[PDB]
Formats: C-alpha cells, sequence, structure tokens
C-alpha cells in the first residue's frame, strides 16, 4: 500500500446562499449557510485515501469549533494525524457566496494554516509527499527538502495562483512533479522533472523527462466540477511510483488520475466528491 | 438609570480585511481573520450598557459551543439574559468585510435567530426597547406592542432592509422611534414619530414632530466602521427621553449617539469597539 504524507492547508468551507452579494455599508440575510470541511491539503488527503493510499496529513487547526469539525472528516476518511497541531485562534475558512444569478464568490482566509511547522520525522518512510500553497511556502519547502533526504517523491499543485515569482523558485528548483491547471502552470518559476498540467473536463498534459503527451479523461456529463483538481492531486499522489519509478508507473498514474478527477465532477460539492479505487478501476475499464 | 431592553440577535462574527471588497465571481485572499461574538441586537445591548444603561438581552442562542462564548460576552458586559431562549441547532454567523478606505459589508446567517418567538417577560419593566430585523418581524412587533402597553419608548433599528412587508407595516405604525440609513430609511413603509437616518462619519439626520435638521459627528480618520451602527443605535436607547420628552432631551440622545458612533469607528472590531460613558463624554467636550 503506497504511504503518501499531505502537508498542507485544512479549512472550514461555509457556503452562503444569497439573492446579491452585500453592498459597502449594507447587512444582507442568507437564505442557507452549509459547513462543509475541505482546503487543498484535506481534499487532498481524502482523495489519496479513498484512492488506496495509507495517508497521513500534516497541518495545522485552529482552537474554533470548526477545528474538531475538520479532525472529525479527515478521521473518518482515514487520514492519519498523528502529526497535526492546534493553533490558538480561527482555523482556515473559506467563505463561498452563491447569488441568484449563481456566481460563486470566494473569500479565504489562512487562519491556522499560517503557522504549520514542517515535521520532518514525517515525511520519513513515505513515499509520496504532497504539498500545495495554501500554507506558507516556507513550511511547503522545509517538507519538500525532508522528502528529498528521505528519498521520498516531492509532489507540489501550484495552488492556489498568483503566488509571488521569486517566493516560489526554491521550491520549484526542488520538486519532482508539480500539478496545475494551465492557469497556475504561467505562474509556476521553472519547469520540473515531471510537470502536470490538467486541462477540465479534457483531462491533462505531461511534459518531462518521460517526453511530452496529452492524457485524456472518459467522458462523463458535470454536475459539479468543483473539487477535481484536489480529487486529480489526491489520486495522483496515490498512485505515483516510488522512486526511481518507470515511464509505464508514471502513466498509470496519470490515467488513474483523470479518471478520479471526471469521477468528482459526478458529484455535487468540494470535499466529498472522491472517488472510492474501485469506482477508478470500473471508469478506466468503461474507458 | 435607564432600563433598556433589546429584543433582537446575537450571531458569532468571523471578520475579514481585505484590500478592497470582493466582487461577484472573484476569489480573495484576506490579510487577517478574527471571530468574535457580535449580532445586532447583542452589539446594541452592550453598546447601549457601556453607555450606562441597565440593559437586558432577550434573543436566541442556538444549542452549539458558539452559545456560551456569546452569553459569556454579554454577561461580561453586565447585559442580562433572563428573557433569552435557546433554539436547536446553530447559532447565528455573521461574516464581515472590511476594506482598506475602513467600509464594510455585512452577511448574516441568522440561524438560531430566525425561529425567536415573542418571550412573555421580554419587555416588563422597561423604559425603553430596542429592536432589529434579523429577527422575525412579527417577534419584534410583539415586542413592540408590549411595550406600548407599559408606555415605553418602542425604538426600532430598520436593518436589514427587505423583510416581511405586512409584518413591517404594522410595526411601522406603531414605533416612535426608527433608525435607519439612508439606504434602510427608504425600505421603511411609513414615518415614525422620530426618523433617525444616519449618514456614516458625517452623524445623522431627524425627520419628525421635533422638525428638521442634521445632528453632525466629531471628526475622525475611520479606523473601521463595522458595529459603529449598533453602537449608535445603543448609545441612542440609551439616552432617550422616557416618552414624554423635551426636543432638548431627545437632541442630546442624537448627539451623544453620533459622538459614540464617531468613538466606534476608531477601533477595529464589531462587538467589543462601543466607547464608555465617560469617552462619550471627552469627545462631546471636545465637540
Ligand atoms: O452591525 C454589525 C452586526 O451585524 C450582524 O448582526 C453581525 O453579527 C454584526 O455583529
Ligand atoms: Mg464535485
Ligand atoms: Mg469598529
Amino acid at each position: 500500500a503506497p504511504r503518501v504524507c499531505v502537508v498542507g492547508s485544512v479549512n472550514m468551507d461555509l457556503t452562503f446562499v444569497v439573492d446579491a452579494l452585500p453592498r459597502p455599508g449594507e447587512t444582507v440575510l442568507a437564505a442557507s449557510l452549509t459547513r462543509t470541511p475541505g482546503g487543498k491539503g484535506a481534499n487532498q488527503a481524502v482523495a489519496a485515501a479513498r484512492a488506496g493510499a495509507q495517508v497521513q496529513f500534516s497541518g495545522a487547526f485552529g482552537d474554533d469549533p470548526a477545528a474538531a469539525q475538520l479532525r472529525a472528516h479527515l478521521r473518518a476518511n482515514a487520514v492519519g494525524l498523528d502529526r497535526t497541531v492546534t493553533v490558538p485562534g480561527p482555523s482556515g475558512t473559506a467563505i463561498i457566496v452563491v447569488d441568484a444569478s449563481a456566481e460563486n464568490t470566494v473569500l479565504v482566509a489562512p487562519g491556522a494554516n499560517a503557522h504549520l511547522t514542517p515535521v520532518p520525522s514525517a515525511v520519513a518512510n513515505c513515499d509520496v509527499l504532497l504539498t500545495q500553497l495554501e500554507i506558507p511556502v516556507a513550511t511547503a519547502l522545509a517538507a519538500a527538502r525532508a522528502a528529498q533526504s528521505a528519498d521520498a517523491v516531492v509532489m507540489v499543485n501550484a495552488s492556489p495562483a498568483g503566488q509571488d515569482r521569486s517566493s516560489l523558485q526554491d521550491l520549484a528548483a526542488i520538486a519532482d512533479v508539480v500539478i496545475a491547471n494551465e492557469h497556475e502552470a504561467n505562474d509556476w518559476p521553472s519547469p520540473p522533472t515531471h510537470f502536470v498540467i490538467t486541462l477540465g473536463v479534457r483531462g491533462a498534459r505531461y511534459v518531462g523527462a518521460d517526453g511530452v503527451f496529452e492524457v485524456p479523461a472518459p467522458t462523463v456529463t458535470p454536475v459539479d466540477t468543483a473539487g477535481a483538481g484536489d480529487v486529480f492531486a489526491g489520486v495522483l499522489a496515490a498512485n505515483w511510483p516510488r522512486n526511481p519509478g518507470s515511464p509505464a508507473e508514471r502513466l498509470r498514474a496519470l490515467r488513474r488520475a483523470c479518471a478520479a478527477g471526471a469521477l468528482a465532477t459526478l458529484v455535487s460539492g468540494v470535499g466529498d466528491c472522491a472517488p472510492a479505487a474501485a469506482a477508478i478501476d470500473a471508469a478506466l475499464r468503461a474507458n
């Protein structure tokens, strides 16, 4: 069973249904508020666990009631929490407002995620380290260095986009694999050994040591495409070969990640849409 | 020592600092996030208490972990809770967003507050009833009727706008004092005996039985306007003459409310920014 370590963010997603966003100086009432655990790090960790990896999540919870819910969510998905921390203050928070014209406005605050401390002995004995950019770069960097020493694959989801160019250079230099959609790729300072670019419905493409190729997605009709990125990243990490690897294994992993990303669109919601490993097999046979 | 009774809402506030207010569709990363007790009802009770009134609050808490923090906040500011209830499910949630120019947007999922029904003891032995519109309008109406029977002042903060029209109409019919910003004054069914239209950092406008006039506010560099209105409202309630009153006593109340409101903008934070009676005095002496 492949061992994955995720060092990344966990957010409480608060989704408000409103008629319109509030104007300056205005108070507006929501029709509903729905609370759902999320954040890139936790989404990816769940995706990886559902896909069949043994996952350890290393992240930071606040001391708010939200933190208890985020813990319950990860534990129920068989994600390990030996190596997380509790820091005073709020958990990472994402506010998602859906209005009457079905536009989504998002507001994210790092909360606890900004206080995350590297745990090098945790990335020891794991095959794949998966990290993203909702935590501070320095922490992702620290974790990436530990994985390098432990001969673990360093896999970075270059997300969110719009990170500052030179702050990312040291991390770019050290990544084996970088996952990114097209927009995100443009903000990544230098190509890794294995650059994997996601293409919404189409699937993904690869450019690196194994050459250059498209990896198509089983075709499906979407219900909700949110959360499909995080599923892709988690299923990639759960499937990428340990070092030194081989093109056929990396390819197998890419196809599996595409299939899963495609399946995640079939379900509504962000944090709960990761398919099980059997569903990924099924979807792959069905082509 | 004036007896003010607030029937209204209590919420946990999530306050985000941004550069610019998110636009429909946008994804914004926030600079900071705080989690503090609030709600128009609560803020107004606290402000009235710090202003020297003897204050009872009547609202609905959820049976959730947030409730204890909210209750504790009111007790720490000397507000009474004997007429409050508990509605199973969540306490209210609010998202406040504050930007560079100290402007703010407020979005509320009222939770328990939307299920506040009329509490029998709610208004006994009070000089002034202060209410607002996050709770059901029917409940604010009931509180108003009971206040008139006991010859208490019916004071309504007509916020948020757009609530149940027929209940609004019945309430507008009997209200003594209505506090509202320009947008909210507009949505209100018919004018009260004393119509107090707030004007942000400029202070307030009066329309009613005392005539028509402006009341300037001390000139200040706003740090954060979130919560300043609730301060105005509570301070008003704490100083409004027992019916019947002199124009001089009403005027003194408006003056103090403007001074207080402007003080409240100097402080970051929503539910904690109300000044003590002595700071209102010190601000008024300095003109
Ligand atoms: O006026 C600001 C208040 O409005 C909402 O009720 C929030 O809870 C916040 O405390
Ligand atoms: Mg989905
Ligand atoms: Mg303030």
